[PDB]
């Protein structure tokens, strides 16, 4: 019998030109023949029955004789013959300068970049950051570290540090009397300060580390070949064997009056030269609650206007609920979308301006117009794709309707030597990990000849609102859909943390976790969803529970750790109906 | 046939006979229950079953007896039984299905769990009071000076740190050092305690739980003789008996330690601030206490003479110990030779201690004092159990006074068991007195096979910074596999609340995971030293039920930004350092 996938991968990574068959199918010599053409020797490798499954499941191919390219698969014939009909194939085969170009200085970009490297590799990594519509940019580290998990994160924890003096005084701590005030000037310094130290960080590690960085942005202008612009106008071409595109997303604006002109987004608020004041949210994503959640929580009037729902694609029980707990601390919600934005005054530094926002209400006898006055309003609707001026038509790369790159895995359907990773890889969960695991596998595979695929099912989540909602697995919903409702048990309890119980917190009446199983298979856990103070830290351990198929039995034969709230999924006797 | 066939008929029945293939002497047994008018039902054990069978009850041999739904053992035990009177006094009517002495952790769970399978129960807790004479209600050692008012105590001690971090995120806090009330945060503790208490002795009397506050004492082979408060004496009996009294702090045969030193009994209600304090003991409970006493503002020494957290990581210890070292507590090996009270405490001011210990100087060894307002004996805590009148029941105990179990069963006695801290080599810990009494009545009363599982236990210490631990310490794991098959993966970090501090936990947070080599890294055990390690260690302790492997850990997507997802990258390679 022939060889096993360890052995073919390795051999492809190794080999210049592989040719991996079963059985001697006709069109092998129309191979050698064609690389003939290039004075170029075909290496060939005998595959085993028992392994063809496994070997089409991993590179996702549908049929057995297979072609790899400078250790990348091709497909079958019909695919080479396209390659070289079209030149790609004499160009691909030239010496070029860099082993891997990297397009994106982001999360995966440079998870990426580091591990490529490390595997001994000649690499590129190119970051440029377009400004935002108000003129906002930044350095190394992409969307994560600038505009992203890491100040909202501070910035949460700030408004949590308020809630925790109130705290501090019913636990015996005598502070002075008089209304505590937050300082936003400070807290963005303090917050931007960090942000510099990744950003050097970030640029020092890539230079120790003997990778080459351009901050230039990156169009394709031949089939191995990268025109880049750097921020004097400077343009240079880059040459590559293989392309990485992780490019991530920008924050969407509509097609509304005023909407480029007065709102701030994402990019913009963590570096805002001036206190928000009062501000508006617009739209339901998790960017707009978790925002919206901490402005209000440093002292901000803050109002949320919402198409429809929370958060679409999770658990709306646990939405639901979120919106209660965020409406008993103050924060408004309305059923309205903006109609047009008008701009009143300019902000000055240290000093905010004011727009005007114009909505259509409905009474009984009739429908009229309203408006009303906020310092600050801030898209939040969502996050799109901008690759139409990378030229992936020149190299044949397909994208989906949004700007999303359409992948095998993370292979280019389209072109063998071009692989996309992150929230720019069509159907990626856009969360920091994903990337960054994403990255180094694909590398690991690309020049180990390894079979490990990223795990993009199960993947843990977690909410940074006001009071957090941690996630793993299917919701109620999904589960009663797929499996039916007499097959579900959903277990679950409320619970007061203790840190709470000598407190007057509203959060006391709100915190709620809940599990999710398959009745007809021992219980059989789908899923998990907790409202509670540290609910990241809670869901990550757990969420490994999923990977082995664990049953309730498992989380009842547990024994807790107490106090503590993590204890609670220890001991779930209720069911919900 | 098999052996959930056996544990039912054994619960339905009242008296049972178990064989496999039949020897003499059972007609003898089946003649000595007809000197009872008692009828004798009979099993056929397949071999297959006999094993596990065996190993669940605990008994070494084919043929087995049970009476009232607890297992004899063979005819020899029977005998005794019989020849000691015991057997005729055990086959008549009683007043109770189950008597629980303690109203503790591991009592009340029982009690609960037991009435749920509609069973009639009687519950004694009694409080012997402190040698300073205090004394509390129900709920045990947790409830009142236990988990519950440390974990309280200690968030207190956090919330200190809070305001300083709320001051660097930008909160103007009017200047001025600010001081914590000692007679608030007591207050403040005791009224939840209150709450607990209440609410435990209501819950009893809903659920139909006979809850007497009288300390027991077995004066009979099925009667317990009670006295309460006034000094009324009643007699109550039944079928079956649960000890789960736990244990009291150790005090050392030393000059004046009962007179001038406090215990964890007197601590969370002291009238008084315990200002300058000495805490006696390596213990976690002495380290947990000298923590909050320093994070509220005290001057805090610890007298240890030998090693810290013996049981525990002593790399993890002693990390621990620099880390409370830098926090401005003081550290001593000497052990005090006589305790003098040179003031009483008074008017909700404290007392004065003067503490003798040896010292050597240049040219020899010398007599030294020094003055504390309080010292806190942290030695241990033993089982107090010599007024019980166990050997009247011949309860057999180990040295300590604890009691040795067949599993829960006491070894001698059939119809006495044991659970929580009195049980010999029970780990002391809330959660496995709750699953040692739930398992234990479901076991007694449906005849499941369902054990408690005392392996693998994740504890948390609450240290100033918190450590958390599940399975084999580093050193355990080299002694028992050998240092070539022991793989330590490790790795620093600093949690994001902190980045923008100055606080001195920055240089000291620190995670591992030890691994079996030659068996793909199987994971043995996990240490943190972090904020949160409690809720962090809950959920990754049930991946030590599937025998997962590092790459288990590697394959888990993280949760950013958390510390916990610091698991989920673990590459270093600790090389004995
Ligand atoms: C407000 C907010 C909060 C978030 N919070 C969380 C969270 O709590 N947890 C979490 O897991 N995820 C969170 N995310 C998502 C997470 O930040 C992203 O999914 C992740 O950063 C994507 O990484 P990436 O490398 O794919 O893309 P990015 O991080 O966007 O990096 C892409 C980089 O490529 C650069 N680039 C683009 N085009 C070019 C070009 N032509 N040439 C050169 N460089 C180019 C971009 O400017 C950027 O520098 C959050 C996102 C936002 C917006
Ligand atoms: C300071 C401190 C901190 C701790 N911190 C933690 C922690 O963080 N996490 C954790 O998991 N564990 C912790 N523990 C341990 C925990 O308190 C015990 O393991 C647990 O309470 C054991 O419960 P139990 O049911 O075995 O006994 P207990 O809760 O001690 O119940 C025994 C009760 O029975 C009563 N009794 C005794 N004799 C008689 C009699 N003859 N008749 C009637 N009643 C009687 C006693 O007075 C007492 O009320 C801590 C312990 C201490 C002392
Ligand atoms: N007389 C004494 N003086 C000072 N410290 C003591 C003490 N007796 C016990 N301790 C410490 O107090 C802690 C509590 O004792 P223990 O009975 O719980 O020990 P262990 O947990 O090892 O069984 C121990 O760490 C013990 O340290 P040693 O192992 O060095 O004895
Ligand atoms: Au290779
Ligand atoms: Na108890």
């Amino acid at each position: 019998s022939g060889s096993l996938a360890d052995a073919v991968f390795k051999s492809a990574c190794e080999e210049r030109i592989l040719l991996a068959y079963a059985d001697y199918n006709p069109d092998m010599t129309k191979v050698v023949n064609l690389f003939s053409k290039y004075n170029e020797t075909v290496n060939t490798v005998r595959v085993s029955n028992d392994a063809v499954k496994d070997i089409l499941e991993i590179v996702g191919w549908p049929s057995m004789p297979l072609i790899f390219v400078k250790g990348n698969c091709c497909g079958g014939f019909k695919e080479l013959y396209q390659l070289e009909e079209s030149g790609f194939l004499n160009e691909w085969l030239k010496e070029h300068e860099y082993d891997l170009a990297i397009v994106g200085g982001g999360s995966g970009g440079l998870a990426a970049a580091k591990e490529a490297v490390r595997l001994g590799k000649k690499v590129v990594c190119l970051d440029f950051v377009k400004p935002s519509a108000m003129g906002t940019t930044w350095g190394l580290g992409g969307t994560c570290v600038n505009v992203g998990c890491i100040p909202k994160k501070l910035m949460h924890q700030a408004a949590l540090l308020g809630e925790y003096i109130e705290d501090a005084k019913k636990f015996g701590w005598e502070i002075p009397e008089g209304a505590i005030k937050l300082n936003w000037h400070q807290l963005k310094n303090a917050v931007q300060n960090h942000i510099a130290s990744l950003n050097w960080g970030y640029r020092v590690q890539l230079k120790e580390k003997s990778v080459t960085y351009m901050n230039s942005y990156a169009t394709f202008t031949g089939s191995h070949e990268l025109s880049v612009k750097n921020k004097k106008g400077k343009v240079e071409k880059v040459t590559a064997d293989r392309f990485l595109i992780a490019v991530g997303l920008r924050p969407r604006f509509p097609d509304v009056p005023g909407a480029l002109e007065c709102c701030i987004s994402s990019d913009d608020l963590f570096s805002l030269p001036y206190n928000p004041g009062k501000t508006l949210c617009v739209g339901a994503s998790y960017v707009s609650l978790e925002c919206a959640g901490f402005l209000k929580g440093i002292g901000n009037d803050v109002t949320v206007m919402v198409r429809s729902v929370l958060l679409r694609g999770f658990d709306q029980d646990m939405a639901e609920r979120i919106k209660k707990h965020m409406t008993e601390r103050g924060v408004k919600f309305v059923q309205c979308v903006p109609i047009k934005y008008e701009r009143l005054k300019k902000p000055t530094d240290s000093e905010p301006g004011m727009i005007r926002v114009h909505t259509m209400q409905e009474d009984e006898d009739g429908t009229k117009e309203v408006t009303e006055d906020f310092n600050t309003v801030l898209m939040a609707i969502g996050r799109d794709a901008m690759t139409d001026d990378l030229g992936l038509d020149v190299v044949g790369v397909n994208r989906a309707k949004s700007g999303k790159i359409i992948g095998r895995r993370e292979q280019s359907v389209s072109c063998p030597y071009v692989y996309a990773i992150g929230d720019v890889l069509y159907g990626s969960p856009e969360l920091t990990p994903v990337a960054i695991q994403a990255g180094k596998v694909l590398m690991r595979r690309l020049f180990t000849g390894s079979s490990e695929l990223t795990e993009y099912d199960k993947i843990p989540t977690t909410v940074f609102t006001p009071l957090e909602y941690g996630s793993c697995g299917l919701s109620e919903y999904s589960a009663i859909q797929k499996y039916g409702k007499e097959n579900i048990n959903v277990y679950h309890n409320v619970f007061i943390p203790l840190e709470y119980a000598v407190t007057e917190r509203k959060e006391k009446t709100h915190c709620y976790c809940k599990l999710i199983c398959l009745k007809n298979e021992q219980d059989l856990i789908l899923g998990f969803h907790i409202l509670t103070p540290n609910a990241g830290e809670i869901t990550q351990g757990f969420a490994i529970a999923l990977k082995f198929d664990a049953k309730k039995a498992d989380f009842d034969r547990l024994i807790g750790i107490h106090p503590t709230v993590a204890e609670n999924f220890t001991t779930l006797t209720l069911v919900k109906e």
